């Protein structure tokens, strides 16, 4: 079947009827080999956070007036070099590029919390969007919770390929094998 391969996991203990509203970065953080973050640019970006916000709408999540108000934020990046990968050994390898998202571009978190394994291959060409509990308690040291992370790689390169709109048939796909996510 398909061009490209999707990986999700998620929190089994969260409610996902305890959520109305969302925050979506408006940006996709580029991991490149520099320690600066810069963001995808054009059409193409904005097509991919359309289908974010497409498929929680279908799911039953509302976009919400800022991050301070949403009870859900997602972050999406794009993976253009694994230089600060190399030698990784924290399984949230994206952590270790300096420029990656804080917890506090969310809100007054210091940290992630982490409340399911991963086992992603770090690869260029990919996406690492993670799903956060914005309505986490809030404060020094206290870490910001993913509630749902996804993996989209393994896309071909090939005229076909690149002509289809690969990146969104993945994000649709995350969706469609994340039954649980939905508030409906
Ligand atoms: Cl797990
Ligand atoms: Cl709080």
């Amino acid at each position: 079947d398909d061009n490209y391969l999707v990986y999700t996991n998620y929190d089994k203990q969260a409610n996902f009827k305890d959520f109305s509203t969302f925050y979506l970065a408006d940006k996709i953080l580029v991991i490149s080999d520099s320690k600066e973050p810069e963001y995808l640019e054009g059409e193409g970006a904005e097509q991919i956070l359309a289908a974010y916000t497409e498929n929680m709408e279908a799911k039953g999540y509302q976009p919400a007036a800022d991050k301070e108000s949403a009870d859900l934020g997602i972050q999406v990046s794009y993976i253009a070099s694994t230089y600060y990968f190399t030698g990784y050994t924290q399984p949230e390898w994206w952590w270790g590029y300096p420029g990656y998202w804080g917890p506090s571009y969310w809100g007054n978190w210091g940290g992630w919390y982490y409340p399911y394994a991963v086992t992603y291959s770090y690869s260029t060409n990919s996406f690492i969007t993670e799903m956060v509990n914005l309505k986490a308690d809030e404060g020094e040291g206290k870490k910001l919770p993913v509630v749902w992370t996804s993996y989209l790689t393994g896309f071909e390169t090939g005229s076909k390929a690149i002509n289809r709109t690969l990146a969104i048939e993945a994000v649709n796909q995350s969706f469609t094998q994340s039954p649980y996510l939905t508030n409906k």
